[PDB]
């Protein structure tokens, strides 16, 4: 437990990305991070400066246990199109190659 | 297990959101994705089409358990900043206070 300012920092709790890295200084805005394990009723995400303070809004039912993958993407068919394209993406299984329901993705021009 | 084109799908599987809905054609693109159990060596992330079909790339050590929080961000103390202003985002534990290390995030100007 080392100090950093008014509170202690901890090795145990960590933030690991947000899925935005910007957004209007008006708020309100609906984002979501990963993190490594939090008890759902004893957390909470906080937005600060030297001088400022403000909490993220959120209740426990936005607190879930997911699987993150991170890959690279495959590239388009067409490296020409001249417009966008958005095409499927889903999970598949190997073993009995059943699949999920698609979500769209969009590639765009160069 | 109901068709889909020329595999089966489940609702076993499921992909909850990808961390970007676009980018270029050219891919290499390291993207991530949150989605419901799987099995780390039994899994795949395929793109595709009617008739185009690419696989992402990503090994075992990137699937990982994570913990998802979504949220609503509170607004930046002044909503007349003419200039980006990027400010900490961590967690932390209401029990005893302790947080974790931040992130930066930038708010924008309206």
């Amino acid at each position: 437990l080392v100090p950093r300012g008014s509170h202690m920092n901890t090795s145990e709790l960590r933030i690991c990305r947000i899925n935005k890295e910007s957004g209007p200084c008006t708020g309100g805005e609906e984002l979501y991070l990963l993190c490594d394990k939090v008890q759902k009723e004893d957390i909470s995400v906080v937005f600060s400066t030297a001088s400022w303070e403000g909490r993220a809004d959120f209740s426990q039912a936005d607190v879930h246990r997911q699987i993150a993958i991170v890959f690279k993407t495959p590239p388009y068919e067409d490296l020409e199109i001249s417009e966008p394209v958005t095409v499927n993406v889903f999970l598949q299984r190997l073993t009995d190659g059943v699949c999920s329901e698609p979500l769209p993705f969009t590639y765009l021009p160069r």
